This record gives structure tokens, sequence and C-alpha cells, in this order.
DNA sequence: CTAGCGACTAATTTTTCGGTTCACGGTCCCACAACTAACGAC
């Protein structure tokens, strides 16, 4: 059904002409806002030494396993519910 | 030079769709393959 439900492209003619378009704006604006979060990102991690030391391996062990409340959990010492409040 | 003074996270369950199985009365032009009628040799 979904084979049948698509048409070909040559039954537009000169489709190559006037479809299958793309602008180049959208792509460097897709790579501007890829850079804007990055230097988000690295605000972020310059901003990490300045806090505790365990909160900032909380944190580090949070992008690297993410968000895992529970193995973290095991791994600390602390329960699920303190492990979560230090997060 | 010194001293007195003004509720969130993890574990378990359950259900719709896909897979599987059974299987009787137009035109013009340029090449290519037949092809055959005539021509020459044994």
């Amino acid at each position: 059904k979904f084979h049948k439900k698509v048409n070909s492209l040559e039954d537009y003619d000169n489709y190559q002409d006037y479809m299958v378009g793309y602008d180049p704006v959208n792509d460097s604006e897709n790579l501007d806002e890829q850079e804007s979060t990055q230097k988000s990102f690295d605000h972020i991690k310059s901003i990490l030494p300045l806090l505790n030391a365990d909160k900032r391996h909380l944190i580090e062990l949070c992008l690297k396993y993410g968000f895992q409340y529970k193995a973290i959990s095991k791994v600390m010492g602390k329960g699920i519910h303190e492990t979560s409040r230090e997060i």
C-alpha cells in the first residue's frame, strides 16, 4: 500500500527545473544554531569547575552515562531520593 | 618632645498490528537481415 501510494517524479514534466529545491540560508542558519548551542555548553563547562567537587562529579557522570539516578546512587552511596535531590 | 584637657524514579505488565500458514471442483532517414533471380563453375 505504501509503495503504491507513491507517484513518480517523471509524471511532472521538467520536474528537475522547478521541484526538489533547497535554500542554503536554511543550512547556514542550522549551523549557526548549532554553534550557539555549542557556545552555551562551553559556558556551562567553564562554570562547572566553580561548583563543589561532589556536585561537579555528579554532573560529569550524568553527562557521560545520563541521568541514571539508580546506577549513580549505587555508585555513590546515597539513595535514589538523595541522589536525585543532589542532582 | 610628652602629657593633661576641653513526588520522582524504577520495575513489571498488557495490548494492537504485522507475520505466518492453509491451500479443488506519425514521418523521414539510415542500417541490418532475408532473399531471390540471374550468373558462373564442376
